[PDB]
């Protein structure tokens, strides 16, 4: 099913999402609907709160060389925790919950996270570049944070301007 994406300035997006404890058919149904919604919206990631589900789960699917997203490359990341973070990097981001606005955000250049997949299997993943940025963007959503919150004095005025 295609789900409605929640947009700024909805206070729903400030929710702190809750850990997933039951890795069952309902979770898989929710993840499938998130994937459908993310692809239909031409995103490369999506956090559950963006479709109104305050659960600590997110998906990421970066496109290949043919510029398309293959479902087999999708990461389903549940109850993630940062283990290591390193360096800094600027990246120009937009967000499905803040549509039409793009700005450079300072992110960690490299991260390592631990999380569970849809079968409750524990994973450790190291990431850099776009994958690291996507991980950080989506985890921020689980904590009620939007990328616009991370902008400077100046770049925030540019946000209010384009608003
Ligand atoms: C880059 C880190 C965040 C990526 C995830 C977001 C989707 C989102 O809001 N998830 O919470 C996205 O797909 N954003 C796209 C985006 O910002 N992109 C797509 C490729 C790289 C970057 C633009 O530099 C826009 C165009 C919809
Ligand atoms: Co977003």
């Amino acid at each position: 099913a295609l789900l409605e994406i929640i947009h700024y300035p909805s206070k729903i997006l400030r929710t702190i999402s809750k850990e997933v404890v039951s890795f069952d058919a309902k979770l898989h149904q929710q993840l499938d609907d998130m994937y459908e919604t993310m692809i239909a919206s031409e995103g490369i990631g999506l956090a559950a709160i963006q479709v109104g589900l305050p659960l600590r789960m997110l998906i990421i699917n970066l496109p290949q060389e043919d510029g398309v997203q293959h479902k087999e490359d999708c990461l389903e990341i549940i109850n993630p925790k940062f283990i290591e973070t390193g360096g800094s990097m600027m990246y120009k981001e937009g967000c499905l919950s803040v549509p039409g606005f793009y700005e450079e955000v300072e992110r960690f250049e490299k991260v390592k996270i631990e999380y569970q997949n849809r079968f409750a299997e524990v994973k450790v993943l190291e990431a850099s570049e776009l994958l690291a940025v996507a991980i950080q963007h989506e985890i921020d959503h689980l904590n009620g944070v939007l990328f616009v919150d991370k902008l400077s004095i100046l770049k925030r005025k540019k946000f209010e301007k384009e608003l």
